[PDB]
């Protein structure tokens, strides 16, 4: 679609919850306008140039709403006929939990970024998945969500003793419905602060988790159409989410780690506690989002590329709200782009105005495709 009277009423709309009402508030309400399914449709083609893929997995276009967005999976189908070409879900735990005090998350209008101290909220693994399980019934007979990506972020209870047998149960339960996962060993907001990334810790931490994947393979009778109730029909790729603070050292142990798993993808970045300069933000905790973590992000995806030899495929995030960022970001090695403060500030037309902007942008570059794009600045 597009555009429309239907995009420009819930961006009025929008933007009063934004002048009066409390963040998590306005979050919850969209989610539950999306789970009644009265918001806009994106009906219109993807450009054949603007496809992108992250091995043997197919995207559309390249835009995707990061996690933390629809933790539960309540909302699947509205959000990705927005225009999206996938959406990560979760971060989920094996189970349920409140999260941190409210309120918990507040924006900042004129630097448009956000600080949250959300604490994985979510309603548990169980939940999650019998949601995830009613979406692919959709999608099987909902022709606008065809070959649309669901990915799941898996991490870990905040009293969990051991952060691996959480990967595991989350595994085993949800894999079959995922199209990839995402390790969350990144997020503030749960103590450590970041749920361990060391070197060696993180190494175990991924091999475990291909092997439980793997496994489901092995256990499991049926031929995998039947198996993988997904998009790919395959099992789940693997990725890691990681955080933007961290030094050169660390990073370089990391890159190293990720070739020696043969780690599927980088999500490149979570919030960043390294911003000091929003005044409202002064007397808060958590993590920060949105255009002040844009070039903290984008170096951070010129370095892992360089340390990875080009080698891991990348997924990009955050500080994206126009063509020229989402640009950026590929040029700086990103195969794809997540967006989520940009649907809080900018509304229903995000990705409609994102893609053709970048499809604008593309031309006037002079590249034939998206792909040709890709760490193209090094
Ligand atoms: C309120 C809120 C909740 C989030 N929850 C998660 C989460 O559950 N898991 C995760 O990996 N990232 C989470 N994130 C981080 C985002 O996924 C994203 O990486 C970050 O916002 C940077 O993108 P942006 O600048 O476009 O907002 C959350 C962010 C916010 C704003
Ligand atoms: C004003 C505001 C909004 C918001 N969240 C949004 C914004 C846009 C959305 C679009 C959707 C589109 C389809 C389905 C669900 C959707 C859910 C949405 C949720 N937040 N979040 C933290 N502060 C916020 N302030
Ligand atoms: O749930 C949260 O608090 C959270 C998780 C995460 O990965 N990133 C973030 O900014 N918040």
């Amino acid at each position: 679609e597009s555009y429309n009277p239907e995009f420009f009423l819930y961006d009025i709309f929008l933007k009063f919850c934004l002048k009066y009402i409390d963040g998590e508030i306005c979050h919850d309400l969209f989610l539950l306008l999306g789970k009644y399914n009265i918001l806009p449709y994106d009906t219109s083609n993807d450009s054949i140039y603007a496809c992108t893929n992250i091995k043997h997995l197919d995207f559309i276009n390249p835009f995707g709403v990061a996690a933390g967005f629809d933790k539960n999976g309540v909302c699947i189908d509205s959000i990705l006929k927005l225009g999206f070409s996938f959406i990560e879900i979760g971060t989920i735990t094996p189970r349920g939990q409140t999260g941190n005090a409210k309120p918990r998350i507040f924006r900042d209008v004129e630097s448009r970024s956000i600080i949250n101290s959300c604490g994985f909220n979510n309603m548990g693994c169980d939940k999650v998945t019998e949601n995830l399980i009613l979406f692919r019934k959709r999608q099987e007979e909902d022709k606008l969500l065809s070959k649309h990506i669901v990915g799941v972020s898996i991490g870990k209870n905040k009293d969990t003793v051991n952060i691996v047998d959480d990967l595991k149960y989350c595994i085993n339960k949800i894999g079959r419905y995922a199209d990839y996962i995402a390790i969350n060993v990144s997020s503030p907001n749960t103590p450590g602060l970041r749920d361990n990334q060391e070197a060696g810790k993180l190494k175990n931490i991924i091999l475990s988790v291909k092997e439980e994947i793997d496994n489901l393979e092995k256990n499991n009778i049926m031929n995998d159409e039947f198996l993988w109730f997904n998009t790919t029909k395959k099992k789940p790729l693997v990725f890691v989410k990681l955080a933007p603070d961290l030094n050169q050292e660390q990073k370089k142990e990391i890159a190293d780690v990720l070739l020696e798993t043969n780690i599927d993808g980088m999500i490149i970045s979570n919030t960043t506690t390294q911003i000091n300069d929003i005044k409202s933000f002064e007397n808060k905790k958590g993590g920060v989002s949105g255009a002040k973590l844009k070039d903290i992000s984008t170096k951070f995806i010129c370095e892992m590329y360089n340390y990875t030899n080009k080698q891991i495929p990348i997924i990009a995030s955050g500080g994206i709200f126009s063509g020229l960022d989402a640009l950026e970001k590929i040029e700086a090695g990103a195969s794809v782009c997540q967006l989520y403060s940009c649907l809080v500030f900018n509304g229903m037309k995000s990705a409609v105005q994102i893609k053709r902007e970048l499809n604008h942008l593309l031309y006037q570059r002079g590249y034939y495709n998206l792909k040709e794009a890709i760490g193209r600045k090094h």
